[PDB]
């Protein structure tokens, strides 16, 4: 197919993206869990309790059947409100770590499906291969049967021809492998792939390196989930200076409770004291508590996180000349991948101004159908390290906007506009 | 050795295998701390405390000296119960990470051993190449004393050998490690190792891939662990279902408690109520608690968890495609490498042939000696490349069986029924 | 720059080693965690409190207010000992963590240096290359131009030429990269590094492995970890034993509690009870508790951490059969290494012989400008495989050190006393 419906397969069914995009609903989600203790706490309670007394408070015992409602609100405590801001910059921070899962998704599908197109093309090299090499063993075959060559010629070009068997296989062996990279990636075994336009293909000079990485800084998904790190622990921080702050929770706890006693002390006056007691009460007000001096405990989660977020602090320096790496690269190695293609489109010029040299110097008898063959061969291996250098800068243009970030379905499509005729996949 | 008691040492002496071994011990015994809150908590407490008023309340102070003994029980508590079954597929899952673990032993000695009999052939090689290319020197060296050659034919036939030093160094070097690659997972340095058995060594065409796959999906490991992911994550899905469920509890707490009066309210007629009052108590009956309204954190936990189970869900499906491509890449390792023997092999019958077209070209005087040791070099390159194949061929044979998850020590023997005749490991 | 400015600036700037500087700073702050539950816990807690009775206990409502100051103290309590006691060598573990990571500074600015006086000297190959192959390319045109050479032979030599474009681009992407992996390691871009000096450079004999063995066990930083590993798992036994141990905590809180009644069983005698009750505690004593029997808790998580300990006293033998891997790599790297040099050594005596001969060729007119130029980059071939032999036998000089644990800013110095004058990085 062409790409985009290889992506779009594998948009709506990667394992590897629905995977990030459930941690992404499940870091959502888990901001429900943060402001949940912000929210009300209401909790049935009962109790069944005989209690026995067995010396001087011997005949005192009592089936003390007590049934509670129990409410509890965070009125005023900043680290509830700090572990809600934790909850939304970590979902903040997943939100990222799954925006690189589109991208990651949108590069690693390019990947697998142009390394299908690269082993196609090496299956259609190596049987041109297989035509070519044992056309030079079914003569000098033939040539023994005769006479010109001894029989180390023979099992020699055998043994070249045993060798193109031990590619050619190989070449339908990472044929399937390659289809299984791709299944694994969009969910099916895929009979034809659309080949590459040569013709709306363009050698582009990219963007000046010195407004690529300013457009990085701004949208990178290691650099920016590397900020938003910086950005959860600097709150870490300051849900350690939480606990400095006092915890005021409020009481809300109503309910019954019915004690009845037994027993030898039961046996008296009962001195309008001693009467099968049967009660309710409603506990309505509010819980203060400032942690004082806990040894320094509080200070220490403050020290520890300040030189934690110092930590994270060089995580975003550690991306931040990570992504002056990564920008850097991709951008050199798609100016590498340019003259690497206006080098082999010049090594087919060398491989077809070669190969017709032979088909014009077979047809007048100069050369023979072997050197022919063995020509052909060539062309094709300017073909797979032409296609191979056209796939690779077609991959790293991808590798500059997943570097950028800047990696869609447009960048996509820019891919699918040179893909135009399939090709199959089917070892012939 | 042969390979059955270079794994048995292993399989016995591997720190690799022994520390899965451990938490295989340490993940079945976390399943009785698991059962363990589902059993008592019998535990015993004491107090000493003095009352201090100092206000209307003061002059009523007590050493009240209580000892008491605890004992509390699981009544009824759903997440305990999912805690125990949890943590029985939990460690469900570890013992499956042994069970890799038994077969990363198989298919890593191996790998190890067969790069041992790989290092020591390639000694075996490149000495017979510095038999070789010494006579080149030691020859243009005699031609350089005569006057055949120029001083470049020379000083290039010492770099030519220089470099063969730098390789059979090399060879003798990545012998020691891969010995040393053995003894870290053997635990010894091996004098000799059992070579192949050319004679008793096939090329068996394996099973299908669609028999294979579907015997992987019963067996394999990577699989099963995620299977048994999937299993451990939606049990934590009812995990946080028993946030619902309420929380039925024993109380069961007795024990002295002593309560001896001090102060100026002590001073007094006392009323028959202000003795050294020296009392016990034991308190019998259950507690019930029910939460009813967390703020949504259990709905937020079981939506959490039912995410987080869809993760666990991809995960099984990340794996499940990836035992295919797994699967058939080693089945297509195995069919290549199949044909890359009966290329070597073929390159062994080029070579030997080459060979003998030396030493009866030799013997008759065509061809020199050093024609012959290059051509015996030639041989010794066939004899790696054909060896490394074999082994390659028996590397793939477990990277199929550990990724069927059929590796054990049965074919562990298949390759040590082809392990026959032992050569050593020290250069000599 | 010298290499120790090159490294003082990466001490100083490198977000890899500040972010462990930090870790080590963070544990060694967490050990004043672990202390802090032995220095005392004071707090302030205040309530509001209004009962409401609804049943019999109607009529009986109070504005309890009261506001209490607690303390407590770890009297005896050897789990907090235990944990004080790991976390300082879990903080003797992280403290080794950054051991490694100066050594890892140190080994990756050399290495990042020194691959970049590979990537300089490849940009002076290939420029050699392709004053080399252009003039190839510029007299097989000049050949054609006359009549020399089929259209075969130039649109070939010109694939051969833009085959050079398409390294010498990747040459200068490299250096670009290389620059740029070093100021991903020290922090900036730098003009000019100093290139080997010859002259001043030794090819050393290393020291006998069986010494250095027994001095990486003392000082190598895998294996030092693996031990303060098992010293910590060993401890992680002793936190579980302690859960045997009773737990005495001591008992200090303080406080008012004035209790001011309302409602209708307030209207009454008062009996010389029923008043505004303001009245003030302060409760001195200890908390002595005991578990006698958590079900076998105490004992599984002995028997967990008895395993995990074993599990760490393998990952000791996981390491301590690595680090004997790893030492003998080095030694045995370097000793491929010094005979990679005395290799690629004379094969400069080759190619500077092989040049002079077409230099005393050239100019008395057997050999061409272009069999010159072609020997020219031979010879700079030499002086890659030179320089690179040169570049691995001064980085395994630090494998060996880094996996000894000796390595500091001392062997850097052997590094740095033997690369004297200054080349650059800007491809001219």
């Amino acid at each position: 197919e062409n790409l985009m419906q290889v992506y779009q397969q594998a948009r709506l069914s990667n394992p590897e993206l629905r995977k990030s995009a459930a941690d992404r609903d499940a870091a959502f989600e888990k901001i429900n869990e943060a402001r949940s203790p912000l929210l009300p706490q209401l909790g049935l309670g009962a109790d069944y309790t005989y209690s026995n007394g067995y010396r001087d408070a011997n005949g005192i015992n009592s089936n003390a059947t007590s049934a509670s409602l129990q409410l509890t609100q965070s009125i005023f405590d900043m680290s509830k409100w700090r572990a809600l801001t934790l909850q939304e910059k970590a979902a903040g921070i997943q939100d990222v770590t799954y925006q690189t899962d589109q991208q990651t998704l949108i590069l690693n599908t390019a990947t697998a499906y142009f390394n299908v197109l690269n082993a196609i093309d090496v299956l259609s090299y190596t049987q041109a291969q297989k035509e070519a090499i044992y056309r030079q063993l079914d003569q000098t075959t033939q040539r023994f049967n005769v006479g010109l060559v001894a029989i180390t010629d023979v099992q020699n070009a055998r043994a070249q021809y045993d060798t193109v068997l031990a590619n050619e296989v190989t070449a339908r062996n990472n044929l399937d492998n390659a289809v299984e990279q791709l299944r694994q990636i969009t969910g099916n075994y895929y009979p034809e792939l659309a080949a590459l336009n040569v013709e709306n293909f363009k050698t582009d000079k990219p963007q000046p390196v010195n407004a690529l990485l300013k457009e990085a800084e701004k949208r990178n998904l290691s650099l920016l989930q590397a900020r938003l790190s910086q950005d959860l622990a600097r709150e870490q921080i300051r849900q350690a200076q939480d606990g400095h702050l006092p915890t005021l929770d409020l009481t809300a706890s109503t309910g019954i409770s019915d004690t009845s006693y037994s027993g030898s002390k039961t046996r008296g006056a009962a001195g309008t004291q001693y009467d099968d007691s049967n009660m309710g009460q409603n506990k309505v007000g509010l819980s203060f508590s400032l942690p004082i001096y806990q040894g320094g405990m509080v200070n220490s989660q403050v020290k520890q996180a300040q030189y934690n977020f110092v930590g994270a602090s060089e995580q975003l320096e550690s991306a931040h000349r990570s992504v002056v790496q990564t920008v850097r690269s991709s951008f050199n190695n798609i100016n590498a991948s340019i003259s690497s293609i206006n080098a082999y489109k010049q090594a087919v010029v060398s491989a077809q101004s070669s190969l017709d040299a032979m088909e014009a110097g077979y047809s007048v008898g100069t050369r023979t159908i072997v050197d022919v063959l063995d020509a052909t061969t060539t062309l094709y291996n300017a073909k797979q390290e032409l296609a191979n250098a056209r796939y690779n800068y077609l991959i790293n243009q991808l590798n500059i906007k997943s570097a950028l970030g800047t990696l869609n379905e447009q960048d996509l499509l820019a891919l699918n506009n040179a893909l135009s005729k399939p090709v199959s996949t089917n070892p012939e």
